[PDB]
């Protein structure tokens, strides 16, 4: 009924220092449109295998793999970039950030090196963030040398986003809601399409437009066509 | 067909001051689509009503009314912060800013104190707003103190949007056109659905998005069922 | 499997100076979806006339004529801003700068002055720039002088985006794949809509909402009725 | 010239397309006599594709010191419901093993059949533990 004022506390003061850092990182816009019905179909097969095993399943090892086998076609999307983005850092480890909001909020703990680990392996490893991190209990090993971030804003609810850099990274993307939206298919007629949207922000001083379109493009045909990924898997 | 160069003169001096202070604001873009169906029709049969009254009927008030009610539970994105994001103050009263051009450039009144005001009311307080801003007749009561702020850009037409935080606002959403698309309903059939997209653009330095996203979800869901709003009015 | 730490060199040094300027813009963001739906058809058949002539036909020439026509409405958004906006140049030619990504990074060629060329000879501007930039051979006359700019990067994928504006100019586009969506028509009845997204930015210094929305509605209803450019060409 | 075995190395570290392109060389390499040691020697396991040439089910001969091989026979198109009950075009293809039961037993044939087959009913289940 009255204006409070209060310090911006404790945890609250990582998210100013990250986010105004951020504010030197140039950052170029990419969205698009992803068809998840196959995916979805997949998932829904899949669910009672990792069940069985103790783990559920969400869309995001899905999404964290074909970024993983993106990211081996562009590495420069999973570098670093220093003071005055005068050196750039090819990165070997994809550790992906899961970005997580708590009783604290921002939160991003990554998954290591998901060039080396199966799409159940991610799973695992998700599923062990997510305990840690609601329990306010994830460690610093947990916390540190993410090279890339994924952001599932979906979760939640959105469709288009524009995320925020997170230094010293040069990209990250927003996924959003999965929705079912009437679509045509190769034969013409009105099918039931299972429909995502994504959107990349990249540091357009060393990243260029093709390249987060082109990166862009081929996860989303992992996605479109999880196939593809059964080619290069061992 | 020659070269002209000129000073930006007197009132047009503010847009530049104003926008060049947002470069200081780390903007996290979320976005939505929101399915007005319900709201088309309701605003019809209301609109005999209000015009009976006197007062033209748009879908504002309700943009209005359902952004401070979402307010009440997201008080944080009706709050300021100040040089450096060490303090935020909590504002109490919803002073709900309007953005509109006029020939001298941007300018911004609020409605005061929605929270305690009928739609009805905001209707009215809009038209007396729009009348005086087109008039140039606004006073400096009218401008200062906002809180928070929506932006019509479908008054013109557009679909998404990246509005410009206003300091020492830390949000505003942008408002596009209502399209009629078609979706599918319960039954799975092929539906008229009016179709309308709002963005989002939040300072990350304290807000984070679960906060704008649940936000977005509660303004979302008082919109596409009207009726969750006569809950909580007394 | 190894981390390499490389210098930005030579020619890549530019984009992240270019990119770095762009930092003093506060960036307005405007989109929209278009219907390209006559603009195929119409393009469709004057291929067979263009390929007689020489020449490869593509959306862009349309997209420059447009927008060349709406700058001539709106001549604020062909226009510069000096040191730190104290003065605006409006500039007589528009000369469109079309964004490409070379195996050399990120290179701008513009078609100097659009309002005084056919689409045909904007085409063959295109295709010239395109002979040259895919051989790394453009002269510097290509490159400096542009006004304006679009990008195309539906070329690739995509639906929205947020560009970059390059200083010293003030707005950019940004178009999207064109996707066949179902749509309804006049009757009301499910339809094929070749449906493209556009995506402004704009230097909201001296630039506001509404003439950004006003051009760019002036601009897609040249695409979607491509008789009103018939109107006022000679 | 007769039988020819020769052998992918270490097939649980390569990728599918890894597996094609090793494939396409022992095949290059044995139709013109000239595969090496290190490709003939080290082999584990056995498979036979008959259905290159035509045949349904088979009685392969393990070779020694193997303790397993299995045939494929041809990939027909043959009429089978599918789960609401209705008649489809399915691709039918048999496999044959024959497996050394001094110490190798009907379960683990069994077992070890139904999971290879799991996999390739079900492409899919593939995509969860490669890497
Ligand atoms: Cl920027
Ligand atoms: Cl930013
Ligand atoms: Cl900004
Ligand atoms: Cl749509």
């Amino acid at each position: 009924g009255k204006d409070r004022t209060e310090p911006v506390k404790g945890f609250h003061k990582a998210m100013v220092k990250t986010m105004s850092a951020a504010l030197k990182i140039p950052h170029f816009g990419y969205c698009d449109e992803v068809d998840l019905t196959e995916l979805v179909k997949l998932r829904e097969e899949l669910k009672p295998i990792a069940f069985a095993r103790g783990i559920k399943l969400s869309f995001m090892p899905f999404f964290l793999k074909a970024a993983s086998l993106g990211l081996l076609q562009f590495p420069i999307l999973n570098a670093s970039v220093d003071e005055n983005c005068q050196n750039i850092t090819y990165k070997a480890s994809h550790n992906i950030g899961i970005a997580m909001d708590t009783e604290q909020g921002l939160i991003v703990p990554n998954v290591k090196n998901v060039q080396i680990r199966s799409i159940f392996e991610i799973a695992t490893e998700l599923n062990r963030l997510q305990k840690l991190g609601s329990a306010g209990q994830l460690s610093t090993n947990d916390l540190i040398g993410g090279t890339f971030t994924l952001s599932n804003i979906g979760s939640i609810g959105g469709t288009y986003a524009k995320p925020v850099i997170l230094p010293p990274e040069v990209a990250i993307g927003a996924l959003g809601t999965i929705k079912a939206l009437p679509r045509f298919n190769e034969k013409g007629e009105v099918c039931k399409a299972q429909i995502m949207n994504v959107s990349w922000s990249a540091d357009h001083r060393i990243i260029d437009g093709a390249t987060v379109s082109r990166f862009s493009n081929l996860w989303k045909s992992y996605l479109e066509n999880p196939a593809f990924m059964l080619l290069d898997l061992k």
